[PDB]
């Protein structure tokens, strides 16, 4: 339904705002109907599940209806469906992790070739689309390419991972030495 | 409308929920509708105002259609009716800051008296209600006052603060020594 994309390695906040504003009952699953965090009397609870040292909530906002998962230090695994539960309102949010890395290790030549790689869900893929600091986008999909750099591209590219209308977006700084 | 209590010196967050999941236009302002914060773009303005250096929202539940105002360090005259305005939707967020003293320095003997305040938004008061650590549930309105305290209320104590059907809670440890 809402669709969130994330980035690996950052913290993201799945929203879940139901009515009667008040720390009522709630939960969180995953597809699998495992319960990653729920609410015990005006407690937290974490079953055990693969989130289970990376999840979490913010307790003050239930009084105001909000029931929030946070997850840290994302994983593409992570990218799941997840469905919040508050009393009989059910609430689907779909997350999307993905990575931006540069195989080109360290130490880049005029010259030489930049090449990128997007990580992604196994379960959907998109349409990346980098910028260099001075023009040029270069566009692809789970791999990209800059046959020969020149020594205007050193600086910061920003890259776009297009998911659904949404988007994340990677900045990466690039160094070419003559 | 939505009644929210906070703690002197802690931080609150006010939600505001719209629809059009997306970053789109939004804005806090205060009483005198001077405006707290807001976005500019897909950035975020602080205007200069008693708030300035402690205001502040999560950018990243923007996209979900959330803008939350979160103040930090309460002071009680942060007390007062805020208003959130997505496009065209209005949110009153009513926010009342309390705070509960002990007046009895410290060292406090047997047999001594306790006396507690609360403190509170000159627009609005409550009734308080403490628990000493073994039993008697002493309350009053703005000053309360444990007479004689005995060896065993060294602990820590809970006080409620009750506003609409609202709560805060404080718990004080308090040392009787013989």
């Amino acid at each position: 339904k809402k669709v969130v994309l994330g980035k690996k390695g950052d913290t993201v906040e799945l929203t879940c705002t139901a009515s009667q504003k008040k720390s009522i009952q709630f939960h969180w699953k995953n597809s699998n109907q495992i319960k990653i965090l729920g609410n015990q009397g005006s407690f937290l609870t974490k079953g055990p599940s693969k989130l289970n040292d990376r999840a979490d909530s913010r307790r003050s906002l239930w009084d105001q209806g909000n029931f929030p998962l946070i997850i840290k230090n994302l994983k593409i695994e992570d990218s799941d469906t997840y469905i919040c539960e508050v009393e009989d309102q059910k609430e689907e949010v779909q997350l999307l992790v993905f990575g931006l890395t540069a195989n080109s290790d360290t130490h880049l030549l005029q010259g030489q070739s930049l090449t990128l790689t997007l990580e992604s869900p196994p379960g959907s893929s998109p349409s990346v689309q980098c910028r260099s600091p001075r023009g040029k986008n270069i566009q692809g999909g789970k791999t990209l390419s800059v046959s020969q750099l020149e020594l205007q591209d050193s600086g910061t590219w920003t890259c776009t991972v297009l998911q659904n209308q949404k988007k994340v977006e990677f900045k990466i700084d690039i160094v070419v030495l003559a």
